[PDB]
Parts: structure tokens; sequence; C-alpha cells
């Protein structure tokens, strides 16, 4: 009966991506733009995988969408897709259909803020711990 989940993340289409966010838009939803050939990105691989699990349930939801290769997706969600930018990896918080937030913040100019990639510094910017409520039972 629903047991026995291990790693496991809902992955989101060019298009699908919408259709989904449009009927889950009240509901909060997180999805990870990365790409095939991003290298930083394997050191969040398990990073990612870990967290999700641990806000796995009833309310807040985990996404990936490879943009990597979905070129009609990073261009649409304005998200560069550059061996040299620092877009990538790249994480959205959609609060109610809405961009509440991104991480790295752009800047006027338009260049990605050197920001650390950490579980501390996702789940505190993000405030994950407050989102989907606090681990404690």
């Amino acid at each position: 009966g629903s047991s026995g989940s291990s790693g496991y993340i809902k992955y989101f289409n060019d298009k699908t991506i919408d259709e989904e966010l449009e009927r889950d838009k009240r509901v909060t939803w997180i999805v990870e733009f990365f790409a095939n050939w991003s290298n930083d990105c394997q050191s969040f691989a398990p990073i990612y995988a870990d967290l999700s699990l641990k806000y796995n349930c009833t309310g807040l939801n985990f996404g990936k969408v490879d943009v990597g290769r979905y070129t009609d997706v990073s261009t649409r969600y304005k998200v560069s897709t550059s061996p040299l930018t620092k877009q990538l990896p790249t994480l959205i918080l959609f609060q109610g259909g809405k961009e509440a937030m991104r991480r790295p913040q752009i800047d006027k100019k338009g260049r990605a803020v050197s920001w650390t990639f950490s579980e501390e510094n996702v789940i505190r910017e993000f405030n994950l711990n407050e989102l989907s409520g606090p681990s404690s039972g």
C-alpha cells in the first residue's frame, strides 16, 4: 500500500510541465533545471535525492526537467544552458502557479549571482522546513 520508494522523482516534459503545474497550482512544486552535461550537478545528484525523499509527502512535491537537452524549456524559463554561465543547476519555487523565487538570483544586467549550492542553504533560502512543515513528527 504505497510502501517501498527510494530516490524517486517525478519528471516533467516541456509541454506537460505546464498542464501539471496548472492542475496543482495551489500546491507548491519545486523543479530542478539541470543539464545532462552538467558536471557540478553530479555533486547534487545525491543531495537532491535525499531532500526530495524527505519532503516527499502529502503537500510538497519534487520534480526534475533536464534543460541541457530541452532547449524548449530553458528558453521559456530564461535558463541559459551554457557551460560558462551559472544557471545550472537551477532551482525554482512555484506557489499557486507563480514563480515565488529562484536561485541563483539574476542581477539587473542579467548575470547569475555566485551562490553556494548546499542543502543547508537550499532548505534555508527556500525555507523548505517551513513550507512542508517541520521535520519533527
